[PDB]
């Protein structure tokens, strides 16, 4: 599935380059997001990959595709040497530039015969003029900064050699920087953005299996209150709850039905003003309202229940929307209530799209969402297979296959 579930769609030359130089058949969603932002928007990136794997493609692919140069700053010397070896095994010219390197290799770099150049932060801070000449003559596709959290003095593994990296954006303001890390700390990420002088960067955070989230899919009965009664205990939810609806009309229907039971809840849609949405968010965090019925950023630490009333839009929005739950690490649940006649499964609503690539993309996303909803397989396995590479999937242990994972694992443990 090279360009199946990705928008903008990777063109056929890009898929060819991927298959031929990296041996992969498709881009993972976050990989394509980073690569496309770098290639088309020249935009800085802060990329958190929780498990640590799956970040090599993000900074190796763009300079190979465009045929220019890519700089990789890292302190992990043995890893950089192994990656140089692996790249040269794939007919990708790459080298680990340092102080003890021949001027033959240096002029080869200046002539643009190396696709990827690995350097230490010390050497990088010691030779900014070389980097500027490389940008002027060849053109630097991106500058990757691995272990970027080391630039934060507030973190555990601060390295002084990262400090001077603050000058990069000063000397090459048009060259995008891709700062990669494995920590999800918001303050660490703010420090990375600040010290690297990044300009409105795209921030991605992926690589989780979220063991504290239980997944389940149920069919609608047609009656809103009958559908939502199992989530209630005068009447109230078991905890702070978000209900995602596909439209504002269904949002209002659900809100009125819940308020028939004197439930403390509030609506959250784009048709309201900024102040009203901020007030609803503040009252949700303060627990004055127990439930938010929304059509989509709701940031709250102790969300115990997410309910999609209706089939979600696609796997990406569903991913982002159930990710809001259980941020405190405590047990939470994510239920989808769906029916084949739901709006987000209506292909007739796509017949008017003019861009044929976009029409195919919408059809593919709709079909994949329906196949997830109808599947008897492990929901978490489906999500991780769609979003993460195999190495990230295998790093997940302790949740998949247990009765706290999803409804299908639970049914396969119970009598069949
Ligand atoms: C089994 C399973 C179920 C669900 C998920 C998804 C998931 O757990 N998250 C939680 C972590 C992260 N969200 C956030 O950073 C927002 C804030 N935030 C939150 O709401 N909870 C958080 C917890 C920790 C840190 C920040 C949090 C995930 C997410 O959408 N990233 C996207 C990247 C993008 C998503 C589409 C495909 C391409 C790439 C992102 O970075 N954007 C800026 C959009 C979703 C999963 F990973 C595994
Ligand atoms: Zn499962």
């Amino acid at each position: 599935s090279g360009s199946d579930f990705l928008w903008p769609a990777p063109n056929e030359e890009q898929v060819t380059c991927l298959k031929m130089y990296f041996g992969h058949s498709s881009f993972k969603p976050v990989q394509w997001k980073v690569i496309h932002s770098v290639l088309e928007e020249r935009r800085d990136n802060v990329a958190v990959m929780a498990t640590g794997y799956g970040k090599s493609l993000c900074f190796q692919y763009p300079p190979v595709y465009v045929g220019k140069i890519g700089l990789v700053i890292s302190p992990l010397i043995s890893l950089m040497e192994d990656q140089v070896l692996q790249l040269k095994m794939s007919n990708i010219p790459a080298c680990f530039l340092g102080s003890a390197q021949s001027e033959n290799v240096l002029t080869d770099i200046k002539l643009g015969k190396y696709r990827i150049v690995y350097v230490t932060p010390e050497y990088c801070s010691g030779n900014m003029g070389l980097l500027q000449q490389l940008e002027a003559d060849i053109g630097i596709t991106l500058i990757a900064v691995d272990e970027a959290h080391c630039i934060s003095e507030w973190g555990h593994d601060f390295r002084d050699s990262f400090r001077k990296l603050g000058s990069l954006k000063t000397a090459l303001p048009m060259v995008p920087i891709v700062a990669l890390t494995a920590t999800a700390s918001s303050s660490i990420r703010e420090d990375i953005v600040r010290c690297l002088n990044l300009r409105n960067p795209q921030i991605t955070c992926t690589g989780f299996d979220r063991p504290n989230l239980y997944l389940e899919v149920r069919r609608k009965t047609g009656n809103i209150l009958q559908d939502l009664q199992p989530f209630l205990v005068h009447w109230e939810f078991e905890g702070p709850t978000i209900i995602y609806c596909p439209s504002r009309k269904m949002t209002q229907q659900v809100t009125g039905e819940l308020r028939k039971l004197n439930l403390s809840c509030g609506t959250y849609h784009a048709g309201m003003s900024f102040s009203t949405r901020k007030d609803i968010h503040h009252r949700f965090v303060r627990d004055e309202i127990q439930c938010v019925i929304a059509t989509i950023g709701i940031n709250k630490a102790d969300i115990r229940q997410v309910i999609h009333y209706g089939a979600p839009k696609d796997m990406e929005s569903y991913y982002q929307e159930i990710g809001r739950a259980g941020r405190d690490g405590l047990q939470s649940s994510c239920h989808v209530l769906w029916a084949p006649a739901d709006i987000n499964l209506n292909r007739h609503l796509l017949t008017e799209i003019r861009n044929e690539k976009f029409r195919l993309y919408k059809l593919k996303m709709m079909a994949k969402m329906e196949k997830y909803l109808h599947s008897s397989r492990c929901r978490r396995q489906i999500i991780l297979s769609h979003f993460e590479d195999k190495q990230v999937q295998k790093a997940s242990l302790g949740i998949m296959g247990t009765e706290k994972c999803c409804d299908n694992c639970r049914s396969r443990l119970d009598h069949c």
